[PDB]
């Protein structure tokens, strides 16, 4: 069941246990859990923010709730006051509604940024690697997550009713099986490289380096791209959506004017840590690839 509806319609929703265990099963077996009636809605005055030309450089917009900062936009302080707020609404109301959905994660939910995606999807080419066009699950190699889960949160926020475009693929035990055979570890002191230059925030664990070789060679494997497992679906405007978007194979084809927010939870937070890519990569390859792991006696 690669997506799962729920009924929900507020962002303070409360949900039972029944529908709460739905969730934490869904979104652990890596289903997309999807609000169909969930609408994020913009005050008037935000409204002039639906507008690609506020995008800056070359990384897009973006804003981290933990320091209140907003990045990628340039323009008078009160726009960029107002800017701020939205994103900040948007953190806050994500962030509340996670913790009314999924108690069992307590206080193991760490908010990151929060972004705001003014820019139509089909117009985009950039390298194979960048492509979101191809199935691929998240790895950034500038920014490794030491293990730890990258859970998003998505809202359509388009205007003119124009639905945002996906496809899921294949569960992630047969997307790494698939590429198993392609995969090789890193070269010595590279990755210590990488952090001593900044290339990194942080050092990038072997997890991240396997799960940046999955994520780039499966975009690379022509014949996967086209003939593997998956489903086209068409979030619509006004609904959202939430996975674990390293876990959850994904590309994105079409669309305009998305606020997303990114969530971190630690392997061991999980109901079933079992399912997380990081241990089923362990076991594939029996052995650590975390090294600050904790040490279970
Ligand atoms: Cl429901
Ligand atoms: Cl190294
Ligand atoms: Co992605």
């Amino acid at each position: 069941q690669p997506i799962i509806q729920f009924d929900a319609e507020s962002w303070e929703a409360e949900f039972t246990q029944e529908i709460q265990d739905k969730a934490i099963e869904g979104l652990e077996s890596g289903s997309v859990l999807f609000f169909p009636k969930l609408n994020f809605p913009l005050l008037t005055e935000e409204l002039k923010f639906l507008d690609p030309t506020w995008v800056s450089g070359a990384k897009n917009i973006s804003y981290d709730p933990r320091s209140a900062t907003l990045k990628g936009v340039e323009g008078k302080s009160e726009d960029l006051r107002l800017l701020s707020g939205l994103l900040k609404r948007y953190a806050e109301k994500t962030a509340a509604f996670l913790h009314l959905l999924f108690p069992f994660y307590g206080s193991s939910l760490k908010i990151a940024r929060t972004s705001f995606r003014p820019v139509e999807i089909s117009g985009r080419a950039t390298s194979a690697r960048k492509d979101d066009t191809r199935l691929h699950v998240d790895a950034f190699p500038s920014s490794p997550t030491g293990g730890e889960r990258i859970l998003r949160v998505f809202s359509n926020i388009n205007p003119q009713g124009k639905p945002r475009s996906w496809r899921i693929g294949e569960p992630f035990q047969n997307y790494l099986n698939h590429l198993l055979p392609q995969l090789s570890p890193p070269a010595p002191g590279k990755r210590f490289l990488l952090y001593l230059f900044g290339i990194t925030k942080g050092y990038r664990s072997l997890y991240d380096h396997y799960m940046l070789e999955l994520h780039d060679k499966g975009k690379l494997d022509l014949e996967y791209q086209k003939n593997s497992p998956q489903v086209a679906f068409d979030f619509p405007a006004g609904s959202t959506w939430i996975v674990f978007t390293d876990q959850v194979l994904h590309a994105v084809d079409k669309g305009q004017f998305l606020l997303e927010q990114t969530f971190h939870l630690k392997v061991n937070a999980l109901k079933h840590p079992e399912k997380s890519p990081l241990k089923l990569l362990e076991t594939a390859l029996n052995k650590k690839l975390v090294s600050s792991e904790s040490f279970k006696l």
